[PDB]
């Protein structure tokens, strides 16, 4: 580690900690900002010399967090936490967990090439049919959101579950073993006891599981209604009405968003349109203007615009020059309070113009904490990071909003429209939930022992069918490894904030709708050029993770909390409407034939 960058002396006491925090501070953005740069340069442009590249820097930071690290424990391990400045505690705090740099050399180096492996396999991942083969981002994500083929989408989720699970079983096994020996090392029974401690919650999964209780009723009807809709198209061979949904048929590689099967389900197809997709196709909308009116929507409010260094750093599309690149979509923070990047391999589609908010809801939260110290530009916990895009896009979908921005011609106010409207954003956001919440349930269990490579699978798909009620459409066994077809497994990146964002994205929507003097339906409101509404959420983002996040919520909010309520006010009608429905059509709720899956194509896969 260069001279300037290690460690000096410090008093062992709070005045030293300060010091050594602002000397921190001096280090860690050239760290960081290499680091994230060796990152950009190797998701954005797949090669093995970036990746090289991104492991010699993922070493530096290693190495930096070991001195700097230890130096913490050398003067203060016996005595840290009774700091009187909180925001200092919360900076000692990250800097004295070592992580992965608590790991000998040559584990380190073990560890940083099993995720740049692990990266690569899933981010370069192909089914072939012919020469010719399929990626994920765009070719098998258009088929499982447009063919309603049963072997064509059978072919797709076959292929891609097999191509990339594959290979990465034995990496996340390894991954999973190094990863518990470095944070066990920090005082932490496993790796996912370290991502629960985030929470800062004595009774998070309790917390979490009386959320889920609450939200079960709706998405068992809104699952029963989908699998009807299923039945009247793909016939009794392929959906059983009591049994699992196979879980190619959705729209959506995962089954986790069900927004793409709208034109099956949508209740009264006679109104207008909601899904603007085909509008934005006949407009000629391109990734260009999507990001420009995602942009548009936080200056509406008095939020930042994206800086040049945004516009002239982002990978907006897929290259055509035919690089390997990753397009999980993602936003970056170079921690040198300039440059802000998105990597999106943007399509033009509705749920696409969500995700480009979701994004630019990240770039804003950097924005807005940049010149915090760099431990503290974090979220309030990471469901805040997740969540402030997502509330923006939940004005932007309304139709009164996508009226104003020439994606919705008619104009109507009436009960069939709003359930339109409300199963929509159902099939959206309710959907999601049961995923949201097992992600991490299957990848608590691995860290903690419980499920052992023996039982990968296996516990997927328990967790799979437990609580979203799909099955796989073909057999599998423990040669297959399911889990790591998506994308934050090998990629190592925590899931349990995405049920929180799906939750919280409610509570900060109804808060931010009435201090904008909305007095209409919750699922009315559109925040749009309120700039009340716009600073009272930038209160949220300029704080970053500098207080704890249930004082940051109650000042936004009134409650210090997660509360489901917002959501369900939100939901009401359609939650009303699915419950009459399911009842009048004598639906079972639930899927009672648990082992029920559905039998091969007749001519599969040769067809
Ligand atoms: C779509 O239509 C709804 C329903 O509007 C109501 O019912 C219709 C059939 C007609 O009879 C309307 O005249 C009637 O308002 C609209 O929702 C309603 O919005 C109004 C105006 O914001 C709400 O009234 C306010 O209520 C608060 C107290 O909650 C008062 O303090 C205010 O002074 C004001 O009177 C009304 O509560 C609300 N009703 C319901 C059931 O939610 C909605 O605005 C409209 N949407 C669009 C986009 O036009
Ligand atoms: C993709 O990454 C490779 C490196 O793995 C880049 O190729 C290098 O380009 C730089 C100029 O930026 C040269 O100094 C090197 O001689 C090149 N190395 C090799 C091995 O060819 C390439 O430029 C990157 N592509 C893009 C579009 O950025
Ligand atoms: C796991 O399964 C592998 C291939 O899949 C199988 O092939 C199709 C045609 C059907 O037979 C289906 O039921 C199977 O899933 C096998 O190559 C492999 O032997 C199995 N793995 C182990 C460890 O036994
Ligand atoms: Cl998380
Ligand atoms: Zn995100």
């Amino acid at each position: 580690l260069d001279p300037g960058l290690q460690p000096g002396q410090f008093s062992a006491e709070d005045a030293g900690a300060q010091l050594f925090a602002q000397s921190y501070q001096s280090s860690a953005e050239q760290v960081l900002f290499q680091s994230v740069a060796a990152s950009w340069a190797h998701d954005t442009n797949i090669t093995a010399e970036n990746a090289r590249r991104q492991e010699e820097a993922a070493l530096l930071s290693q190495e930096f967090a070991e001195a700097w690290g230890q130096k913490a424990k050398e003067l203060y391990e016996p005595i840290w936490q009774q700091f009187t400045d909180p925001q200092l505690r919360r900076i000692i705090g990250a800097v004295r967990t070592l992580g992965s740099a608590n790991l000998p050399l040559a584990k380190r180096q073990q560890y940083n090439a099993l995720l740049s492996q692990m990266s690569r396999i899933y981010s370069t991942a192909k089914v072939c049919l012919t020469a010719t083969c399929w990626s994920l981002d765009p070719d098998l994500t258009n088929i499982l959101a447009s063919s309603r083929s049963y072997a064509m989408l059978l072919f797709a989720w076959e292929g891609w579950h097999n191509a990339a699970g594959i290979p990465l079983k034995p990496l996340y096994e390894d991954f999973t073993a190094l990863s518990n020996e470095a944070y066990k090392q920090d005082g932490f029974t496993d790796t996912g006891a370290y991502w629960r401690s985030w929470y800062n919650s004595p009774t998070f999964e309790d917390d979490l599981e009386h959320l889920y209780q609450q939200l079960e009723p709706l998405y068992l009807n809104l699952h029963a209604f989908v699998r009807r809709a299923l039945h009247r198209r793909y016939g009794d061979r392929y959906i059983n009405l009591r049994g699992p949904i196979p879980a190619h048929l959705l729209g959506d590689m995962w089954a986790q968003s069900w927004e793409n099967i709208y034109d099956m389900v949508v209740p009264f197809p006679d109104k207008p349109n909601l899904d603007v997709t085909s509008t934005m196709l006949q407009q000629g909308w391109q990734a260009t203007h999507m990001f420009r009116v995602a942009e548009e929507f936080f200056t509406s409010l008095e939020l930042s615009p994206m800086p040049p260094e945004f516009w002239e750093g982002s990978m907006l599309e897929k290259p055509a020059d035919g690089r390997e690149v990753v397009c999980h979509a993602s936003a970056w923070d170079f921690y040198n309070r300039k440059d802000f990047r998105i990597k999106q391999c943007t399509r033009v589609t509705m749920d696409q113009l969500s995700t480009v908010h979701h994004e630019m809801g990240h770039i804003q939260y950097y924005l807005q904490y940049k010149d915090l110290p760099v431990s503290l530009r974090r979220g309030a916990n990471p469901g805040f990071h997740e969540a402030i895009g997502d509330v923006l896009a939940l004005s932007v979908s309304t139709p009164e909003h996508l009226h104003k921005i020439g994606l919705l011609d008619r104009v109507t106010n009436d009960t069939e429209s709003d359930i339109n409207y409300l199963l929509k954003m159902a099939l959206e956001k309710i959907a999601f939930l049961p995923f949201g919440y097992l992600v991490d349930q299957w990848r608590w269990g691995v860290f903690s022992g419980r499920t052992p490579p023996s039982r990968y699978n296996f516990d997927w798909w328990y967790l799979r069918t437990k609580y979203q009620g799909i099955c796989p459409p073909v057999t599998r066994n423990e040669t297959h490894f399911d889990a790591g077809a998506k994308f934050h497994v090998p990629n190592v990146t925590p899931y349990i904030r995405y049920f929180v964002s799906f939750v919280l994205q409610f509570q900060f929507h109804e808060a931010l709708c009435k201090e904008a003097g909305y007095e209409g339906p919750l699922h009315q409101c559109d925040i749009y050029r309120s700039t009340k509404a716009g600073a009272k959420l930038r209160k949220v983002l300029r704080a970053g993770s500098s207080r704890p996040w249930q004082e940051v919520l109650k000042d936004m909010v009134g409650l210090d909390a997660l509360d489901a309520q917002p959501l369900l006010k939100y939901f009401q009608l359609v939650t009303q409407w699915l419950q009459e429905q399911n009842q009048q059509n004598g639906e079972v709720l639930g899927w009672p034939e648990y082992q029920w899956h559905p039998p091969l194509p007749d001519n599969y896969p040769e067809g």
